[PDB]
């Protein structure tokens, strides 16, 4: 069980203006500290952040957030469901803000609500420096979906952070899970982020602000655009048929749309040929890393955790890879998809 805490400054919200916060479990005998950041969608304008707020509001508002939440998948404290990490301090960060963890943007008379996600970041670091972070010696920074996304965005503010109030020896990293998307040809989405940005006041990292220019920051929400800006170790975890990536698609089987299939899994495993640090199992699916399966796939006869583990070993070895991208192109010609 995690044990929830209510930020101490209550001036970083949720979209209505209630407090952030996060959920943590302790492990006094360690020195490795997860950050989970939690996804779900977003919304970019008025009334779609409206209909949010009647049906999922609990990722808008903090007022009925329960005091305790169950570590699963790599948030587990047990061995035997949690390979990689089990004894680290563990940390569950709450999606409230609605912005991909980008915003930083209060309520106030021009804006019904607070978009505040890059800030709820760097706020919950703060404060967690004065319960044990100061001792650490890597911060992963995790996340699911829209939180995986959020990685990419925030992990190298991260590092700054701590660099400048005096932490140089702390190691920062970044785990982004089913966060890598491309924006490619509908079977049958860009303006929408692009909406989302000015309606957020969202920011990028700086690096790949610089490349891409004034109007163009919606860019850097993309994967294969934003990694190589980052100095930040990162590995990507990404089914090479991502269901939320297909939705958006409009794909729900004909010569059209098996090339259509087919092709998506390629593109997807291109722009990973120079990523060093990832899993890429071939399979239709959606999220894994607090999952409590997350311990049965393999590609290659490697798992997830020990991919993780020869991770932490790397920072070439003998039978413990790193660099784990199917080469099958269909779904689930990889025997141990879900
Ligand atoms: C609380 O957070 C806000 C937004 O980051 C910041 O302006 C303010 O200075 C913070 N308060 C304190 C006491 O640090
Ligand atoms: C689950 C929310 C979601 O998918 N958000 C999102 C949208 C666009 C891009 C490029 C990356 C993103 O993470
Ligand atoms: C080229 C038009 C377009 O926006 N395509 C697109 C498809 C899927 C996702 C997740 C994001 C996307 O941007």
């Amino acid at each position: 069980d995690l044990r929830l805490h209510l930020l101490l400054n209550t001036s970083v919200t949720c979209n209505d203006g209630s407090p952030a916060g996060y959920y943590l479990k302790e492990s006094r005998g360690s020195r490795r500290w997860l950050l989970f950041l939690e996804g779900g969608w977003y919304c970019f304008n008025r009334e779609n952040c409206d209909s949010r707020y009647d049906t999922m509001r609990r990722l808008m508002s903090s007022r009925d957030w329960p005091r305790t939440r169950t570590g699963t998948g790599i948030l587990s404290s047990q061995p035997e469901e949690n390979p990689y990490w089990w004894n680290a301090n563990m940390v569950f960060i709450p999606y409230c803000s609605s912005d991909v963890w980008s915003g930083a943007s209060s309520k106030s008379e021009k804006n019904e609500y607070a978009f505040m996600g890059a800030l709820i970041i760097q706020e919950v670091v703060r404060e967690l420096l004065g319960r044990g972070l100061s001792g650490a010696k890597v911060l992963l920074l995790a996340g699911s979906s829209a939180g995986g996304t959020g990685v990419l965005l925030n992990v190298d503010r991260v590092a700054e952070q701590l660099e400048k109030l005096g932490y140089p020896a702390i190691q920062v990293r970044g785990l982004a899970d089913s966060g890598w998307f491309l924006d490619n040809k509908q079977y049958r989405p860009t303006e929408a982020i692009r909406r989302g940005i000015r309606y957020w006041n969202g920011v990028v990292p700086e690096r790949c602000r610089r490349q891409f220019q004034e109007g163009e920051e919606w860019n850097c929400f993309f994967g294969y655009k934003v990694y190589p800006t980052l100095r930040s170790p990162v590995f990507v975890v990404q089914w090479l048929f991502d269901e939320a990536q297909l939705t958006v698609d409009n794909v729900h089987v004909q010569e059209g749309l098996r090339l259509y299939i087919q092709n998506l899994g390629r593109e997807l495993r291109h722009t990973l040929k120079d990523v060093p640090a990832s899993f890429a199992p071939a399979c239709l699916s959606h999220e894994i890393i607090i999952r409590s399966h997350w311990t049965d796939v393999q590609v290659k006869g490697t798992s997830l955790p020990r991919a993780l583990h020869c991770w932490d070993r790397s920072l070439p070895l003998k039978g413990c890879p790193v660099h784990l991208v199917d080469s099958c192109p269909w779904p689930h010609c990889n025997p141990s998809c879900p």
